[PDB]
């Protein structure tokens, strides 16, 4: 009845929507939440949050911060016994965890480009830092590669929206301009969906757009974007309801993978 | 040393970025921060929070969660012994507060349309329940009323994109056709900015907009939206200061304004 939520930046908005989702199924059973907030990147800016954490007793652990394999297992080794779960990790890492699944995910918007037609296809990812990131370019090579199409451009940004559109820009100003981008986050959309219309263009028409997340804004971007929605409401429920299982001994102790979804708005054409 | 933060629906984004501001800060001085979120809305909610975070003996407390005077004051009285600062409140309580002028915030928006030449004003306010809405929305018509202008339209949403999107929609469909909206956040003004665009019509040029807060996404969005921004850094900064200082047991005791400013971006004409 005290759950620990170590999460990366609140700053980006799926890591506050599921912090939200996670505090909402909490109420309904009754449990509190705290948070803390990791310190920027890396295994040891995590293990300061979950000793954090750890320091005011919670009695389970969620961790959504992005660690690769073996930095994964020094944060579970350092949550010593205390219930943890984790929902920023590949599903390969030896722990227990909850994630989207990025095969799902990733085919779902390459394959809905290729229905579309689009051949000239740009890949904006996440920060290739976080293992999410890599995740889903990985998802989007290989489904772009059996569909015998190779990417036009392939940018990096920090999925904060300014990465979006400055990425997008530079991308633009190289002379490269695919008919459509696989964004890795609703935000960098939004970022690239002004970069696009900035430079003449219709987010659409001239360049469509597919994000990642179905953040609360994106219905309402301009236009209403073309998603890879990931249902942080049942990621909340579903790790809040594992995290109490594990603390009572008798659940699932590995990977579980959540759907995703193609939520087709306007961006697309 | 450990700072207790409660705080209003992460999900939006400016209780995102204040927590962000917060730790950030708290990091540069070597002091940990907990953050319980608070559950729905009202002073028994808030109270709540306060004592998860009386229970995690935290050293201080920053309240960011919007409360009409006599439940700030109760909210106050549960603190305890424990430094206490509010964040979203009026400057008229009795309580160690800092809160952004919103009575400049207000005042920039309606005099810089004024300005421009408008006449044919909408408002889209905050949720009422939240007493920093209730205060934006006093202060448009403070200034409104001394420029002996009436506002056309006014409506209230619930802070996200979609309410103002629903809100500004419904306002248009009924006939009523603002040549400028005051919108009380940057989400809304999202949403706003949307309904104008799908209505056939330019914002900026048929219809200006300006938002509140300058909320990150929002020199992204499209156009780039004109905003009183409410500097979320400066705030974290000087509460996480003020409360260590008054953790001691020498600082400024009530309410202290920070400023506010006019972000002119593309969304006014
Ligand atoms: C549970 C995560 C893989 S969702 C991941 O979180 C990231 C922050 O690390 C960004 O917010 C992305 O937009 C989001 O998809
Ligand atoms: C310090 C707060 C009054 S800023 C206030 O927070 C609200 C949620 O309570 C919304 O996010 C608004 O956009 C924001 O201006």
């Amino acid at each position: 009845l005290l759950i620990g939520v170590a999460t990366s930046s609140l700053a980006l908005h799926a890591p506050s929507q599921i912090v939200a989702a996670i505090k909402s199924r909490a109420d309904q059973l009754g449990a509190s939440v705290v948070v803390s907030m990791v310190e920027r990147s890396g295994v040891e800016a995590c293990k300061a949050a979950v000793h954090n954490l750890l320091a005011q007793r919670v009695s389970g652990l969620i961790i959504n911060y992005p660690l690769d394999d073996q930095d994964a297992i020094a944060v579970e080794a350092a949550c010593t016994n205390v219930p943890a779960l984790f929902l920023d990790v590949s599903d390969q890492t030896p722990i227990n965890s909850i994630i989207f699944s990025h095969e799902d995910g990733t085919r779902l918007g390459v394959e809905h480009l290729v229905a579309l037609g689009h051949q000239q296809i740009a890949l904006l990812a996440g920060p290739l830092s976080s293992v999410s990131a890599r995740l889903r370019l990985a998802g989007w090579h290989k489904y772009l590669t059996r569909n015998q199409i190779q990417p036009i451009a392939e940018r990096e940004g920090d999925w904060s929206a300014m990465s979006g559109f400055q990425q997008t820009m530079q991308m633009l100003n190289e002379g490269i301009v695919p008919t459509a981008m696989l964004v890795a986050n609703d935000q960098m959309a939004l970022g690239a969906m002004r970069a696009i219309t900035e430079s003449g263009l219709r987010v659409g028409a001239d360049i469509s757009v597919v994000g990642y997340d179905d953040t609360e804004d994106s219905s309402c971007y301009i236009p209403p974007l073309t998603t890879i929605k990931q249902d942080f409401r049942l990621l909340g429920q579903t790790s809040v309801d594992r995290l109490l299982q594990l603390s009572q001994g008798q659940a699932v102790k590995g990977n579980q993978l959540l759907p995703v979804s193609l939520v087709k708005r306007k961006t697309t054409l």
